This record gives C-alpha cells, structure tokens and sequence, in this order.
C-alpha cells in the first residue's frame, strides 16, 4: 500500500478544505494511502519545514507540498530530490527549481491571475480612481505575485492605490480597513488577496450601519468560498478569481501514483 | 478617557468580530478607551488568563470578559475583586460566583437555550429519529450547559443522540462527522454546538458529492454569523438561536461606564431574543 503526503502551511480557510477533499478523493479512487500535514493555523513556515522533513524520513512514495518561501524549504527540497523522492508543488512555487527543486506545478499562475483581477476591476468600474489592496499575509510569495500582477495594470491605468497588510485576526482586518477608509473615503475598490481578508470585510458590507462602513466599494477577490460565494450572489463582491483547490488536490495526488505505478512523468497544469 | 478590557477565550468565529464590534461601538459614543485582549486561535484558557492578570496590573476602570472554566479564572477573578476593578462577564460564566466572583453576566441562558433548540428542531423535524450533538470545544462551560439542554429534550421523547467531540479543526470536524455517518446512516438531525462545527459541515452540505456526503440531515445550530445565515436561505439548516452578540458588547461596556460615571450598580441581563 504506497504512502503519499501532502503538506501546506494552512488549513483553517474553507480553501485548505476544498483541496484536501479533492486530494482524498483521489487516494480513495486509485486506493493509496495518503496523510495530510498542515500546521494549526494560516500559516507557520517553519512548522510545515518539519512536516517535509519528518515524511521524507519516512520514504513515501511521493510528496505534495506547498512552497510559500524562496529560501526556507531549499534544504528540505534539495534533500528530497536526493534521496528521490517525487515532490509536486501544488498552490504556490519557488521562482528558482533550482535551489528549491520540484518536479511539476500544479496551481494558478499567481501573477497572471492578478493581472486578470485588476483588468476585470477596470473592466466593471472604470469609474475608479483609488483602490485598496488587502494582503492578510505580506511575504507569502504567491501573494506578493498576485498583489504585483493588479498593481501593474492599475499603475499602467493611472489609478491610485495601496497595500496593506490586515494579518488574519477578523477584528484587525475590519479596524485597519475602516482606518484607510476615514482617511481616504473616496476608495473605489478593493482587492483581497485571499478570502481570509474578504471574510471579515463581508460582514461589515453585509451589516453597514453597525459597522459604520456604508461606503460601498467595488470588491474583488480569489477563491469561492462558501461566503465568497454568498457575497457575490447578495451583490456585494463583482469578481473573484478560482483557483480550483479540489482539482488541484485530485490531480496531484493523480500524477504522483501514475508515476509511480506506471514511470509516467508528471507535468505542470494551471487549474485556474 | 478611562481605560476598558473586553476579554474573550477566542477571536476567529464571526460571532466575536460582531461581540467586539458592539463593545467598540458602544466605546466610541461613551467616548471611553477600550483593548480587546483574545487568543490568536478559537480556544486557549491559559492564554486568556495570563490576558487577565496583566490588564489588572494596569489597573483599568472595567473588565468584561467570558468565564468558560469554572477552575482557571478563580485566582484572577478574587485578584480583581480585591483591587476593586469592575468584572463583568459575559457570553460564558460560572458557576459559582463565591469562587468566581464577577458583578453581573450579560448572554443568554445556555441550558435553557439547549432544551430551546432541541424543542425547536423536534417541531420542524417531526420525522427524528436519532439526533448528533457537535462539540468543537470540550471544557467549555457554557457548551456542555447547551448540549446537556438539548439531550433532555431528546431524551424525553426517546430521540436517539450522541455527543461527538468534533474540534475546530475543519478537515477533522468532516472526517469525524462522515466517520459517524458511515455507521449510524439514520442519523436525521445535526446540532452544532458553534459555527466552529457548522463551517466545515456546511461545506458538505454544499457540495454532497464532493465530499460523499449525500444523507441531507437536518440541522440546527446556535449563532447567526454570514456564513450561518447563507445555509439558512439555502434551507440547508433550519433554524439557528441567536444571543444578539452585538447586543452583549454594547450593552456590558455600557454598564461598566455607567458605573463608573454615575455611581450606579450594573444588572444581569439575558441577551437571547
């Protein structure tokens, strides 16, 4: 019975769940065994770091993992690539395979999908004149990716504009977001990195007087969760950009036993 | 301005953001200081009491804060009291004040809340047959007060039921509940004792075949966050009770200003609907 892992650096978002499903999904179909190793929180690098190391002692038929760090999982990768051990990169990847080696990528091309989220902001309210980006996460370099792609188009548009960085914690990402607002009440729209900002800022378009937020901004975002899903039917979000975790989990967990059971090599595949 | 402390056991359930909010609103027209003190995860009882302990040292004009434990708070709870800061609680308290002195509680009645919804779900579910109780928190006082609720009322009309220790981690609360399943397919009714249980199951809920989870039960839940109130238009969860927490941080930061300002003496006050 061959042993597969997959390890990310979250797992409380409805997003994690999704591709965690997917990936059991297709353990259940092809009838491997896989394990799923994900740190408590939103995110821990160093505790996912030990995750690889400790499968990877355990010489698994293939690993999953996701790579949100251009430098901390280099050693593990580079150990897992001697010891040949298959390593798929699902969500987010290195820029340099050489220094963080992985045999394919299975994920949206971050920097694309931000390109494409800023257009279709553009696109539905060309009206704007200054938007505000939401990063719960500033250092995750797929984020840093997607947060780079809307800002290219919104500079080359001539919008005005701005990061910031809301952490996780619902009661920040409201409190800072309303402190942006005081001082530039005239935001048009808003770009959340993940759902982990979108959600806090959902409930205070979902009940303006008591949040005092009755500005009503164009609200743009990545992945369909189920209140992502909500705010968009209600008319409250224009555009989010799916990723597609569950293909992603199936698929990964896919490629790496069709290697295995038939010396088939993996590719790359965007699922967005 | 006076300096105020809003103490919860956890900040990432929806229902905290609106507590926090009604606290900071009510804050904000006082025209009083307020810092809201809760663990960075959804359960963490040392964490809070260590919170308690050093806003006493800063010797702050109120303090409301939840009492999920009827051992933990004691020691801080007595400090405050011989310091003479105001303790209110609110959302959970203890049962015996003696031990766990506080001034007044602001929330509901979580054992009368419990037979509530469990009589509740027996009108709208006529067809029960056997019933799961999902606890994402054993320890937690209040909840073991609104399960014990519900069973009494299950138990009276000879529903079958167990209480399933679920966690909040979403892909366990999932793998337990179809585990469940698996072996008692004639479970009916779902009793989520939080939104923490009702998330990861309403995502199930929402994608049956995804998740092999075909059985439809029906469910029932307590607090009417976004997600909540989706599944509820969606008629995937019946009916949800609701303890206005807006109502509860607004309302305990208000008494303990009022206190203050006034000389007057703060009540007891059952938030439910």
């Amino acid at each position: 019975r061959d042993k597969y892992y997959l390890i990310t650096h979250g797992s409380q978002d409805p997003y994690w769940t999704s591709l965690f499903q997917g990936a059991k999904k297709a353990a259940e179909e092809l009838k491997v065994d896989l394990q799923i190793l994900a740190p408590p929180g939103a995110n821990d690098v160093p505790k996912q770091v030990q995750f690889i190391e400790s499968a990877l002692a355990t010489y698994p038929s293939g690993i999953a993992t996701t790579i949100p760090s251009d430098t901390a999982f280099s050693k593990s990768l580079q150990r897992a690539n001697k010891l040949n051990i298959p390593v798929i990169a699902v969500d987010t990847r290195p820029k340099d395979k050489t220094k963080n080696p992985y045999l394919v990528f299975l994920g949206s091309d971050n920097l694309l999908a931000g390109k494409k989220l800023g257009e279709k902001a553009l696109e539905l309210t060309p009206s704007a004149k200054r938007a505000l980006v939401l990063n719960p996460q500033p250092g995750h370099i797929g984020l840093e990716k997607r947060a780079y792609g809307i800002k290219t188009i919104l500079q080359d548009k001539g919008i005005f504009f701005e990061e910031l960085d809301v952490g996780t914690d619902p009661n920040q990402v409201q409190s800072r977001v309303k402190s942006y607002f005081k001082i530039h009440p005239e935001t048009n729209i808003i770009f959340c990195l993940t759902s982990q900002a979108l959600d806090p800022l959902g409930q205070m378009l979902l009940h303006p007087d008591r949040y005092d937020f009755n500005y009503q901004p164009q609200v743009y975002s990545f992945d369909k969760t189920p209140n992502t899903v909500s705010l968009i039917h209600k008319k409250l979000v224009n555009y989010v950009m799916d990723q597609q975790p569950f293909l992603m989990g199936y698929l990964s967990i896919t490629q790496l036993v069709l290697m295995n059971r038939y010396q088939l090599n993996p590719v790359n595949i965007n699922t967005a």
